[PDB]
């Protein structure tokens, strides 16, 4: 009940949720930081109120975070860096050679050591270096670090959510809705890999991208910018992510010969008895595809094959939070309330489950299935980045700890390649659109004072970190809640 | 404990949330329309799925609902008629006189007969005719009606909200963001005047103005049309709205001498212990404004007295549901949830009032204290428009029913010339972008056979009705649930 | 949807649970009135601590409630008499020839016209008196009475609960364990039955006398008198009172010939799939034991054919209230909470069915089984002489009641001799040892002031009652809360 | 925020409820035994039906046990010894002198050297050696044994209690009601010190005697035995007990000069505004009355003051779970349903504070109010002797035990000698009449397998444990839950 010997485990953070909350350090050049102040979209709802600006404050107490993580047995972190902060101003002019097919897709984007020496010019070097400065703090205590280029925010001058949401997206810095965005990612993506190449051990292009133009085109009353609903907004901003992480590859491997991937947010399909096998196909268009273009370069029912985009994916982060149920086969399975995410704050679902603040089922199997079913369809190197639970009372992370990790272990231990658990967080931080109500720390943390205080699953995750496993003392807690 | 001789005592109805069920019966000309029948709406969950085609199906049925009114003691009805099935096609051509003021206000409409003449041949006979019968149908039965003129959608050729959604405003159909609106509207106001004028003993302009901006404009997760967030297009639709009252107010008079007012949605606000007078301004600002301007002609803070407005305000309709409670003073009182329309389906509220389906707080003191206020500040007649609760098992309605019908009863005795009380519906009904899962009939309706059954909430209705007042064996109904 | 012409529709109720309530129509002889005034019961919590002398008040308000009732559309009722009432002192010495047979059974019991006479002057003729004038004030109404014998209490010259608790049955007047009971209760039965013989249309000798025996001497935490646990103890008991309602039927059909039952609480049982048949033999075991020796005179494995006991069932009075659910055949078939009576107050069962407020679900299915299930088994009239839900806000009982009101429809429609449906009361009365936070009523009852208030429910059965079956307006209530 | 030096922190048990679990180490010669394995008790519903035969097992894995407690920080345990597992036998043949007073009180049992080598020939070795051999493990690890004589199961010779509760007291052996057992407690109190006197740091006499007499004879729906439902025979056993404290006291002296003391169960008393000062009195009679008498050798209005029972207090365990919460003054305070151990299971007081799995509300600062007020009382050293909550999920034991222990802290560090903190047991264990149902381990444990399993909340004991106190790190949980 034992990992391998350098498994790692550790926890996940973003830029956006954790570093600002001391004065000085927010990053008033994002879309997110304008949409969350924004009066209409707090009178409205759409967002909660609460500011990025009170939050956790990493950017200035990263020492005492990392030594609290070192204390709990972390030996590796994921982190992300803030395009926004490194480049505040338009990169646009820095030309670059940019390859496009008949199609007008991006299939190559060069960026050479002038061009980078140029971006160089550009980069705001204080946030470059203090990046160093705080990951050079956890790498040079001996421990792993992976870095993330992109965690939701864009820089304004790529994209304003307030004008794309009034005008319409041809009237406004569209984000990624605009292919140019693309060649900019790559150049951001070069710029970062020559700079802190000798940082991390792997690399991952972005977080969880389907949530961003999911959320962002199509379920807007999640407070996700620009909130501009159009499917044919979110297939657009799909493609030119897709795109984006391609170029980011191909130009990270330039400067770094590194594990190149991405972290995706996979949630756990399922549906009736014995009803089809047309929901394979539901998930492969829904849930897979994205991940499938950018290892195969092809998707279901579509014979195009894109060499640009296939193989680059070196390894898979998977963020697992619950699953999601469906009914009917027909041609369109529909989604069952009171299952996985559709579930309602402390309840519990139909399946004797209990459910988190946010309203998510509790179902470690999910996991489990998952890692297996990835691994079979991609054959990839798999790391849980991200796996936790908004619970304020700290009533269920304990179980919900060791239930993930014992799903992690069962699969490792049938031979599934999956390298290290990474939980959604040590200290509590800006849930989005939701605020601080709700909390996914093993740490809980008080945003006025900014003190850190240990839930007792911090405790137990130290327990883990240090048995590199699950002590037979704390078998019990591989059931349930 | 007894109102007096000719006080009304019935209910409420709408034409988009009634009229449809049978097949050939849809108005498939609104906005509220496509609107609801909008694939990404529905995707995004900004509507529920379900179809005003499904409904109750009133356009055919209303002789049956007719008679069980009567059955249950109904001596007056207050209807819509739907714009859009009245001119399905744009009357702009109709040109008619416009004054317009210095800064562009539209003061007067002029619709003589000729004009009127014309829009007959434009309108649509067919539901022209079909109005007349179904009203005269229970009118002729010795009851009084009450018609009001708007009840939300728009016609298309006026208001195209997903085109509004993704251009803007400005490059589409803007419904009441389009000052031509006033013109339209009151164009179809004389028309009505004069077509149907026989039939009413009073009229009202529109049913709850306030909540069409707000919805569709600032609480745009409620899933109203055109869902474009913007506080500058609220207030733009606010001011269309208001002139096109006054206008339609002026051209029903010209056809009918009769009573003419409107119907408006008050939540009854609240505050902490005595933090100041700041919330007056408040209420006067959000809550009061609008009714202020078509009485006095002007509202707080803000000398501007405008003659084409005031006294256009023959009586006020009072639709009550609950309250909303607020906290602090400084100079932005805050809303507190889980008090009135912000508390949980089925929950309670921190006073222990039982809350509806809705989540509403049950709050029959609100009521009485609305009235005393409303009379106070408007000294005009009222009558209470609406007033129900979303309850389909019928364990709040007998009690909300009762302690409501006292609390006019109360303002009544004490002097307050409430002239009736109309119950928020006989028969369930489409709950806007709630859909049917909002039961607020007295009577319930099994939508897919589309009969009706009897809630024994209508058998109190009844006792009430019959009695013209609350028999002393229902007196402890006049306390809480 | 209607019933036959004279079908009997009102309700039941009991001398003990409504009779006083105003100051000197106490009974404080018997066993129950000293059981629940008793200090240590209460300390104890076996007893609510609420008092019989706050109740309803019937005895002094018969001719009030009488006028509800019909106002209400009742057309018949069931009543009790207290033999402690009856008879304050002991009958122990009106001799009477008593037959025994071998094993000392008493297979009859001689109350001649003389016995009568001097029974007739140990009685207390004012209590006799004002019985008949109550019911006499029912029945000249053009009403049917059922008069039911014995409804639980005993009196204290035959049972000191007390003291059979603290010596033991054999060192104190131990009521059913005596099995001159038999006796007594057949000279209190021949009286009743020649001195109020003209009242009633059928007879009753006594009401769920199981429930007496088993709650008395097994489940004694439910705080009925004497609570002395002992297996031998209920089963002599129940034996006793087997013989007491033989000989009180013999003794009734000498003075009266009208037909002469049995009211009986019957559970509807349940169990797993298709586990096995040994299950009805646990249902005759426990569940038709009494009734199966009452008319044929014998039971599951054991030849015994008592001619003494047999043939002395005219009709059945079914009182349903929910099922109980059992699990395992093995030899020992077990309960399992959640369903039926073993369901917490106010929620769900496993099932998807609300629970009364005493935690009852409501499962008016079970009705239609039962009465199917006895007819097959007795092929005798019955009649459901209680039926009704511990629910205060009238939550439930409007449902609760048109869902029974169907399940005996739809058994006499499909051609069992159902002759009657009466509701548990009228009005709120006390609920035994859980005093008065049981309310059964249609009508509340302030016991404070006595005063009688209708609950919707009342107004639901007038229309059942009046339209004697369920109007189709009314028809969706079949289904369930 | 750390205790003394030398402060005692641990846990306690009992020998009833830990001891059996695996086959051939069952106690059967007790009445609780009996009693739990008892047919009609557990029909009834007074016992669970669960056996303690299947129960931890600590009489065989005592030695796993001491080493989990020991790595948990463990430096103290109170256990007990079972008076039936010494003795299966009858001792009332060993003669011993007894002195009486005038009113047949025992003032004193003289147990000497010739009483005790008898005794041990009636002594069952096998048991004596192996309670030494399990303590002297536990002890010879350089840590502290606190024991206690009697934590409530008595030797079936001396009590049978299903032949009490079907006699009555005067037929059977009635344990404590036979004034005899203060003598063979008094000699099993002098065998024990002298057999097992060099063990302990202090004695007990007795655990929660007042929980005994009270749910025995009182509170019998609490399924205690006899379950004898009598004030008077409450009042006997309490008396009765008292002696045999004070003689106990007596004969462990004589073998051992280490301090004597009693454990007993305290609730925290409270009320109304400012009712009165009847209050204290009340107190005094039901709370205080025992510990007074043989402290002070008297009580409340009642001069009286006996010498043999007064100065038999050397130190004071004190069990705290909950507190009581009274209304009224009058002559009779009464307790609020829905207060301290009145709430329901999970649910939450009309306080704001959970309540367990038992439905006691979590109210730790009782704790602190009761330790200021006991020394203000007794001023004898104090030791929290039992505190936990039946929690399974362990949702609200970390902060429950945090909270406690701040509440002792805080009273140590005013000066109160609260020389330390026991929690109520590291494992789950048999909850006499309710079973496995109600788990208060730090330490779950599956009954089926016997393995031990860390809640959370355990290692937060283990943080406590090794800092002497409440680590600034965890001092956020000495708020609520």
């Amino acid at each position: 009940m034992k990992f391998p010997k350098d498994f790692m485990i550790g926890y996940s953070s973003s830029p956006f949720q954790f570093e600002a909350g001391i004065p000085g350090s927010e990053d008033p050049n994002s879309d997110w930081w304008v949409w969350v102040h924004d009066p209409e979209n707090t009178a409205a709802g759409l967002v909660s109120g609460d500011f990025p600006e009170n939050g956790p404050g990493y950017w200035n107490l990263n020492q005492n975070d990392h030594d609290l993580a070192e204390k709990l047995g972390v030996n590796t972190i994921r982190v992300g860096v803030e395009w926004s902060r490194i480049f505040p101003k338009p990169t646009f002019n820095v030309k670059v050679p940019v390859e496009r097919d008949e199609n007008g897709s991006i299939v190559h984007v060069d960026v050479d050591d002038k061009a980078v020496e140029r971006l160089d010019e550009l980069a705001n070097k204080e946030a470059v270096n203090h990046y160093v400065e705080m990951y050079k703090d956890w790498v040079e205590r001996g421990r792993k670090l992976i870095l993330n280029l992109y965690h939701w925010p864009l820089p304004l001058w790529l994209h304003n959510p307030i004008m794309v949401r009034r005008m319409g997206p041809d009237r406004a810095p569209s984000g990624w809705l605009n292919e140019e965005s693309v060649v900019e990612f790559a150049k951001y993506a070069a710029y970062i890999a020559w700079k802190m190449g000798e940082l991390p051990v792997m690399w991952s292009t972005m977080n969880e991208p389907n949530v961003v133009y999911e959320q962002g085109y199509m379920f807007v009353k999640g407070g996700f910018p620009p909130g501009y609903l159009s499917l044919e907004a979110a297939d657009k901003a799909r493609r030119n992510m897709i795109q984006a992480h391609a170029r980011a590859y191909d130009n990270i491997k330039r400067f770094s010969k590194k594990p190149v991937g991405l972290i995706y947010a996979f949630q756990w399909f399922e549906l009736l008895e014995g009803p089809a096998e047309v929901f394979d196909k539901f998930k492969s268009s829904k849930l897979y595809y994205f991940t499938d273009i950018v290892s195969k370069g092809s998707s279901i029912i579509n014979v195009e094959y894109r060499r640009d985009l296939a193989n680059r994916l070196d390894w898979l982060g998977v963020n697992y939070y619950s699953r999601l149920v469906y009914k009917i086969v027909d041609d369109k399975p529909i989604i069952l309330h009171g299952y996985g995410f559709l579930c309602t704050p402390g309840g519990i679902s139909p399946a004797e489950n209990p459910c988190s603040d946010f309203g998510w089922e509790v179902y470690p199997e999910g996991l489990y299935l998952l890692l297996k079913e990835l691994y079979n369809r991609y054959g990839v190197d798999l790391i849980v980045t991200e796996n936790g639970v908004s619970d304020s009372r700290d009533a269920l992370r304990p179980a919900y700890l060791v239930s993930h990790v014992y799903s992690v272990w069962k699969a490792a231990n049938e031979g599934i390649p999956v390298k290290g658990y990474l939980h959604w967080s040590l200290t509590d931080n800006y849930e989005w659109a939701q605020g601080f109500r709700q909390k996914f720390g093993l740490v809980m943390v008080d945003f006025k004072t900014k003190k850190r205080y240990l839930r007792p699953s911090a405790l137990v995750f130290r327990e883990i970190a240090t048995h590199n496993g699950i002590p037979d003392e704390l078998q019990h807690l591989t059931l349930i809640q």
